[PDB]
């Protein structure tokens, strides 16, 4: 079910407590390994965006060594709740070594700090900051990704829904990576995996009341991209969907990319067998071979979509 | 349940009859149309196998070229370089490998063990002239789609009971592994588009017209011993969702993880048997991806 890599660490992770437990830590990011290795090499210019709803995004542009460069701009997933540049380092690390571009990461307000709707319009400002101030910045704001992971493919997607209700521009391409679509409804697979290890059902529903203390939040498009109109949801960018097999929330990407297709979207939908949630992330994992690959493809994909 | 190419391909060739029955075309290949500039191409007569004779096709692009050998589908009965050539030329473009491409005879012209003893002195032909060709032998990979991935483990299989060098590594498309036994997704998909229960059982009869036959690991990689798989070499699984097979490509990367061969495995949503070579599917988004995948996970695994 599981391949040795990924069982390994699913093993060494029910001896952990629910990190996703009162109290929080004041700190939610840092790095996993620290290496302290590269030898992807990028410069780092650190932001301090005066746009969003509380008056400050902080943002990290990362761009790769060596006439524009393409983008991506990058959602972190982590429940709302966790992660940041520090422990997302090995994933943007990746991304910029297969996309060849730069790095654009909205390191949003994290929950209970701000709610629903405060991170999506962050990192929605964040992205229209970008499509202004992007090109003296040595970035091509026409030739821009969107990326997510779980929470930040909830973030990707509605970021994508305000555009289109907002008429400003979509990205060219977008990736979500087993992306939270539908926090008001618990499809099939919720059942299916209730401690199916690396993410529990019972920590799904505790960064859900953080993100969205009101319930009657979840079944807002803004918030839950997958109950978006048809009308709207037809619009949206060529979008990568791709998903671990044992996922309580891997029925929510396979059902969103259906729907993309339905409409008449280019959706690429791909399952990742005998991996856990956060693959994508979580640096043990990422080198299993299912993940390795679609962590390979998804950088790929931006390269060949990106110009 | 299908993109809009796959299903508006489908809905297409849903009148079409199927190419699995009698009377069979003197021909069995031809191009999917119409009419390289990427890569050069040479003939190689193999004085080799049961028949003394294997046809093989070098593909190289524009020191030593990686090299992957490829057995390409067609349950048996079709294909050849032509209907082959987009998946070719996708796989040179993205992996930057030659391809030894592996012309066995089709079936009933010949049958199982013919094909698999073929591709397996195809490739030790390789192992020892490769050098000498412009391509690294010690650098190779293993490719094959359908009867092409039932061929290519196959190969791999032989490999392992015989003692002769595995290659770096080895990509299954929707692979026929167990041609015995009928899988959940037979039930599942027995009509649905792109592949039929009735094709499968056709291919079977003639390539395997003996049911005991199915039994052999030979035959089906997928039945061979824990002790022999676990020596497989790293492997890359990709499947279509809706396949009557699909399920056989699955049990067979769950083995492979078990017994602690690396195994990626992939499903891809809403897309069918063939989307790897049948070139109207090829720019299906999903099919696009995967085809990038397994060209680009071959430029990685070889060097």
């Amino acid at each position: 079910q599981l391949d040795p890599i990924t069982q390994a660490y699913a093993d060494a992770i029910s001896s952990r407590p629910s990190l996703f437990a009162f109290p929080l830590p004041e700190i939610r990011d840092g790095y996993q390994s620290n290496v302290s290795d590269p030898s992807t090499e990028f410069t780092t210019k650190i932001l301090s965006l005066p746009v969003g709803p509380t008056g400050n995004v902080t943002a990290y542009l990362y761009k790769p060594v060596s006439d524009l460069l393409p983008v991506i701009a990058y959602f972190h997933g982590g429940g709302w709740v966790f992660g940041g540049p520090k422990s997302y380092r090995g994933l943007i690390t990746n991304l910029i070594r297969e996309s060849g571009a730069a790095v654009f990461f909205v390191d949003y307000t994290l929950t209970p700090k701000v709610a629903y709707p405060v991170p999506n319009e962050q990192c929605y400002a964040a992205v229209q900051w970008l499509l202004e101030h992007g090109e003296k910045l040595g970035v091509d704001p026409t030739n821009m990704g969107f990326g997510g992971d779980s929470a930040g493919g909830e973030l990707s997607s509605s970021v994508s829904l305000l555009s289109i209700k907002r008429k400003t521009p979509l990205p060219k391409f977008q990736v979500l990576i087993y992306p939270a679509t539908d926090l008001a409804c618990e499809s099939a697979t919720f059942k299916e995996f209730p401690n199916g290890p690396g993410l529990t059902t019972d920590e799904i529903r505790f960064a859900a009341s953080l993100f969205t203390p009101d319930p009657k939040s979840r079944l807002e498009d803004v918030a839950s991209p997958g109950r978006a109109s048809d009308e709207d949801l037809a619009k949206f960018p060529e979008t990568l969907i791709v998903v671990a097999e044992v996922d309580p929330i891997r029925q929510q990407g396979e059902d969103f990319g259906r729907r993309l297709q339905k409409l008449g979207v280019r959706a690429a939908i791909i399952r990742v067998l005998g991996t856990i949630h956060g693959f994508a992330s979580i640096d043990v994992l990422s080198e299993a071979p299912g993940a390795k690959a679609t962590i390979e493809l998804i950088g790929y994909k931006f390269k060949k979509a990106l110009h």
